[PDB]
């Protein structure tokens, strides 16, 4: 298990964690060298939940406000913070090269907190920021040009997320959601697709390592064909092609959940939503992560899609 995931599986049905993933320390001061600014907000204290704010410094030498980006990190649902630095890293390219102001949700992990319980952390966020008098948001953030994002794990989130707020919509002005942004999203099901059989042995993310992200995130019991896991009447679809949200599906032959994120993009193009889908040949999942090229070319595409 270790060469796959960082964590020890206990006979009590828990896990432990023994392998520190390094975090970043927030940066708010422009006197600092950051190209971005970072400060943490305590979201809720029972769930000891935070949000990290992303100011690019390049916004500090105009008056124009920038689009907001709400985005939830990857790691199965049972790993990582929005101040891992594999994720703070990514959050401070994608400020500067994508021009936003990202507000990074550290929501509750599995399986201590089993879905939907990071799904809840999500609309508490989206609660809290229509709500905020936070100087960095009230100065510097367009709330009337709002996207939820997340990657892996935490683009099943963005997805959750964007469901439910597409239900309250009118509930979360000042904040307007224009568009969803799904970085290769993590979604399962009791049967195999073609490109689950086709990476059954990928070295990072094999049959096993995936099958134990469900059954330590998903409700005890549960299958992988709840609702959490596999997306796919799609009424809701109805009310996202209604408020006129962009959906944004990016992805690589190369990760096994391929098959289910090019599904979801068929199923919301059949629906009249507007999605701008790239799929790529190879790769492997997370490698924006890694690779800072294939993270460069991704900001591309969504500075346009942004704007």
């Amino acid at each position: 298990l270790l060469k796959y995931l960082p964590i020890v599986l206990n006979p009590d049905r828990t896990i432990t964690r023994p392998i520190q993933i390094p975090s970043t320390a927030a940066s708010p001061d422009p006197t600092s060298s950051s190209p971005v600014l970072t400060k943490d907000l305590a979201l809720n204290p029972l769930h000891n939940t935070f949000v990290r704010l992303f100011l690019p410094r390049h916004a500090l030498y105009n008056s124009a406000k920038l689009p907001l980006v709400v985005y939830f990190h990857g790691g199965g649902f049972i790993l990582f913070s929005a101040a891992s630095t594999i994720f703070h890293d990514f959050c401070c390219e994608m400020a500067v090269h994508a021009g936003v102001v990202i507000a990074s949700v550290d929501y509750r992990l599995a399986p201590e907190h089993r879905l939907p319980a990071a799904y809840d952390d999500a609309m508490e966020a989206l609660q809290w920021i229509k709500d905020s008098r936070d100087e960095w948001l009230t100065n510097f953030a367009d709330f009337s040009n709002c996207f939820i994002m997340g990657e892996s794990a935490g683009g099943n989130i963005a997805y959750h997320a964007g469901l439910r707020a597409a239900a309250v919509a009118d509930e979360l002005l000042p904040l307007k959601i224009k568009g969803l942004v799904l970085d290769e999203p993590g979604f399962g099901g009791s049967k195999r697709t073609g490109s689950e059989l086709r990476l059954a042995n990928d070295s990072r993310l094999p049959t096993f390592v995936l099958d134990l992200i469900w059954e330590l995130s998903l409700p005890m019991g549960a299958d992988r064909d709840h609702e959490y896991c596999n997306p796919t009447p799609l009424y809701s679809f109805d009310k996202i092609r209604s408020l006129g949200w962009r959906v944004m599906v990016v992805g690589c032959h190369g990760d096994p959940m391929i098959d289910r994120q090019m599904e979801l993009a068929e199923r919301l193009e059949k629906k009249g939503v507007d999605v701008v889908a790239q799929f790529d040949v190879g790769g492997y999942h997370a490698v924006k992560l890694e690779d800072p090229e294939k993270a460069k070319q991704f900001f591309v595409i969504l500075k346009k899609f942004v704007v």
